């Protein structure tokens, strides 16, 4: 009920009229939704499937890297230099620099400069061979390559590898999507998503989104 | 007839012969010749841009008026909200008193956001849901012009008519598009309403207008 | 040689074949087979693109060398301007005598911000529309090269040359679209000009770079 003719599709039962001839069942997270007809070329759609699950993969390592700091110093007694996701960046420029878990021993990056370009190099180096291949084996697919990047081959059946990519892009999304919250609460909240959500749930009828509203993302207009 | 076929009006006047697609052929309402950035190339993408303008021209529409009226009302007619300026009257539901209509306590006299928020979700996406599938008002015929129960007074029914209103309707909504993001930022640059903007200008339109607030940019005093 | 054709230049280097559309085969200036957004695989649309992208390169290509000028006239050549940071050039119409070119009070002296505003409009409305459909200077024989009298000198009469300006007219004006780009970045997040930027930076590159301002959201402070 995720692929072909008789999938799920972006409205439920008010569908019947809300999916484009080109969104036929063919691709993983095919819920018929294109309503603004940006993907009607076949080339460009594919180009948008591409730039999706990319965006995706990095959306879920997102969450969890933002969540991850912040959990651990609410709950795990950790002392980061700056353990909020949108603080975390900062912890360079403080004296002692960038102490990974806290501790001295881990990292100690000192320099921005260093951090940068060794990461354009790295960078530069693995996204170049994302598309063109290279150490790690040919670029088969633009998405799904499975070479090296298969090493337990759970790609390896056919039809759970059609189910699996169905799961790859619906929690990509919602990674996606959360990440898009994390960005919007903390103009708007000023604070980590770990401690959004703790406030929230202890009283959630005053402490949720509309507190903030009077705010256009963070600046206090009018 | 100068607003569909070959002879139509061209958004550039006289020098359009040079500046007018080939997919822009005066089929469609509005069609003034101008895709200039080449959005819609695509005959497919350029159904959907057609929807999803018109379907903005008529938010815009009630967006003008609405964000009028109760201006108007309080400046001109007295009456007296608890925030009458459009980009204040959201807040009116967390001031004290809460969000009474036309200010008087006995109309709608709204006290939660939250049920405000989660009744517009139910009811417009359902509403929103028959649009593009059908519902309790009919068949979605078409997705912009469906005209059963919504054309209760026949006006579509002459073929030639309807083809002047629904060039008349889609320039109005240009307009009102137009005119909404004038609305988004006089709110940002000057601070004050439309009608006092309005009203502000004619007093002294050398000296009140759009570059006092060059040196601002949408709001922020940067520089 | 390596501009144009199967054999071209592409924008990863060695790692861009099987990075490069199907639709980028080298036949237009600038084909470095990026098109990764896929936003030019409808011919007309990329059509529309490229008309675009040049007339931008132009007006960035004007815009670097407009911007540097009065900054670096004032801080090297003992000129005196009334604001001569290019973000800052419009606000000085505001200021008492207008803007007095070069600052010699006896070059132009605009004193209304009005008329200079609906001077452009004129004259800019119409220079726009003798490009789309020609005009006194010659009829728009093509959107981007005309070169009739917008080639006097004759530069572009040679086949051979004219592929390989057209090469160097893009590189060049990606490069200053680029670099208008920094312009308007930097300034957000320094509030200096760019000649400014260009003198701290060379005194102490380590210390004198963008990651001073990281914390900043292009000038907002935030966190
Ligand atoms: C003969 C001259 C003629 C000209 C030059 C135009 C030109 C135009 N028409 Mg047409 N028309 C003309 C005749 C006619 N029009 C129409 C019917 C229409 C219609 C329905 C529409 C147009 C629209 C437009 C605009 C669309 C292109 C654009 O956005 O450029 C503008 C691009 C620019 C770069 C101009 C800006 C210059 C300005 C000085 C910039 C200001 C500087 C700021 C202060 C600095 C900013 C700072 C930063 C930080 C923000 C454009 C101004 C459309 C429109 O209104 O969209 C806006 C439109 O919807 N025209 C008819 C009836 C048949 C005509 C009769 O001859
Ligand atoms: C999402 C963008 C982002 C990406 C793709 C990377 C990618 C990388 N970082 Mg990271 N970083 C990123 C944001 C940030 N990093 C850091 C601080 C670091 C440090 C200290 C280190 C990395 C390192 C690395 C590499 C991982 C192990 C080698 C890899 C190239 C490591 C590295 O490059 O060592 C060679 C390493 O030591 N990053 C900060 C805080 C300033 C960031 C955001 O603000
Ligand atoms: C693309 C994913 C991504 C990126 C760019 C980052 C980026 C960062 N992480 Mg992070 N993280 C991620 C995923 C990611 N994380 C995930 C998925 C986990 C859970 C396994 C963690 C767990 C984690 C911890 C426990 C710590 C970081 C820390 C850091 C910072 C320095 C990293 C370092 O020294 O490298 C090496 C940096 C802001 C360190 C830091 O400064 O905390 C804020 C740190 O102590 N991260
Ligand atoms: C919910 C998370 C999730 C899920 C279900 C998948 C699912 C899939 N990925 Mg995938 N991926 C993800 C996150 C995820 N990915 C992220 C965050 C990244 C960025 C590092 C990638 C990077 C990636 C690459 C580079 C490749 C895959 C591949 C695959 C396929 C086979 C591997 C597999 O079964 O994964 C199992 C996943 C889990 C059991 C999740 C456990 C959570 C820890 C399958 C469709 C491969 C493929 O398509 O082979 C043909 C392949 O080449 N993915
Ligand atoms: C300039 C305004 C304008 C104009 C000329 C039109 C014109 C048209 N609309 Mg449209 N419409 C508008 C605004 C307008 N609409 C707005 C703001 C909305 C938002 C709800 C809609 C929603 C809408 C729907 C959903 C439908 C139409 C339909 C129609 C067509 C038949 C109705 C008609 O003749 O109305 C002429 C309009 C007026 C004379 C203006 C009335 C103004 C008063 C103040 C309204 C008072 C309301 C009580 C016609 C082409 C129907 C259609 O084409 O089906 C065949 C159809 O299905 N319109
Ligand atoms: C590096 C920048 C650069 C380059 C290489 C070109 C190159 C070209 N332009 Mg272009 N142009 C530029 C900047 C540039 N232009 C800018 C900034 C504008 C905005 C005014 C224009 C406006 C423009 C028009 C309107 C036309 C051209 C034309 C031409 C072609 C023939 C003229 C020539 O060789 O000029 C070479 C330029 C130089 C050698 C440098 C001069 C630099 C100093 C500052 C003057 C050639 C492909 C003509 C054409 O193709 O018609 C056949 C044509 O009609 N250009
Ligand atoms: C004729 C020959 C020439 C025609 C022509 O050129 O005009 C064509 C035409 C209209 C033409 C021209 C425009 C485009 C005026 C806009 C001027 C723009 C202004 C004043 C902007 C001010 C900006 C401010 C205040 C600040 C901005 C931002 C700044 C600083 C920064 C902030 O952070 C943001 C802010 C505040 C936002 C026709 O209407 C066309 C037509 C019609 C009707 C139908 C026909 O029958 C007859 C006819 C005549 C042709
Ligand atoms: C479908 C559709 C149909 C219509 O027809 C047209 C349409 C409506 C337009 C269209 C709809 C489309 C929609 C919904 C678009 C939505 C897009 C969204 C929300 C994209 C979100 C993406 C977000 C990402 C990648 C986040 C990555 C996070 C990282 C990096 O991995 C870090 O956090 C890295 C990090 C970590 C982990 C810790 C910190 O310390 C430091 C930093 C560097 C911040
Ligand atoms: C039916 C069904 C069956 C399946 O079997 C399972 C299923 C699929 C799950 C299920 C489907 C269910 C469906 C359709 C769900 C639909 C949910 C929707 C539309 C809910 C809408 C929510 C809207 C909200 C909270 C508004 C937020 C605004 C705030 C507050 O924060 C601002 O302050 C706004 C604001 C302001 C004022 C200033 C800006 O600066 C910042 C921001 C935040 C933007
Ligand atoms: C043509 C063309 C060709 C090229 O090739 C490419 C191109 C150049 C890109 C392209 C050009 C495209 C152009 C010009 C795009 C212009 C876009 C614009 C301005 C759209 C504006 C739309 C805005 C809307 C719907 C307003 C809604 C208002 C409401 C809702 O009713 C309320 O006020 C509701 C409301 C709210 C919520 C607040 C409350 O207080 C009460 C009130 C006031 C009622
Ligand atoms: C290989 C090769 C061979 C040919 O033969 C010749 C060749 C082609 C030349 C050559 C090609 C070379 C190649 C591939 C070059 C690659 C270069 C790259 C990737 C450069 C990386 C640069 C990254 C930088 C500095 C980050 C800057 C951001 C800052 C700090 O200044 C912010 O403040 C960030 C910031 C923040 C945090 C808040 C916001 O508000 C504002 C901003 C500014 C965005
Ligand atoms: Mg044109
Ligand atoms: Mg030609």
């Amino acid at each position: 009920e995720f692929y072909g003719p008789d999938r799920a599709l972006w409205l439920g039962p008010y569908s019947e009229g809300a999916v484009p001839s080109y969104l036929t069942g063919e691709f993983p997270g095919d819920y018929g939704w294109d309503s603004a007809g940006l993907s009607a070329d076949p080339e460009t759609f594919a180009a948008n499937r591409e730039l999706e699950l990319i965006h995706a993969r990095w959306a879920m390592l997102g969450t969890v890297g933002c969540l991850t700091p912040e959990a651990l110093e609410k709950y795990g007694g950790v002392e980061f230099g700056e353990a909020v996701w949108f603080k975390a960046g900062s912890q360079i420029f403080a004296e002692g620099g960038l102490d990974y878990l806290g501790n001295p021993s881990l990292v100690h990056a000192q320099s921005i400069l260093a951090i940068c370009w060794t990461q354009v190099v790295l960078m530069g180096l693995a996204e170049g061979y994302r598309c063109s291949g290279g150490p790690l084996g040919e670029a088969t697919d633009p998405l799904y390559p499975g070479e090296a990047f298969d090493p337990m081959g759970m790609a390896d059946d056919p039809e759970t590898f059609a189910e699996l990519k169905t799961k790859e892009i619906k929690n990509g999304r919602l990674a996606m999507f959360a990440m898009f919250g994390f960005f919007v609460q903390s103009l708007q909240t000023g604070k980590g998503p770990v401690e959004c959500w703790a406030e929230h749930i202890a009283d959630p009828v005053a402490n949720n989104g509309f507190v903030y509203a009077t705010k256009f993302f963070g600046a206090q207009i009018f």
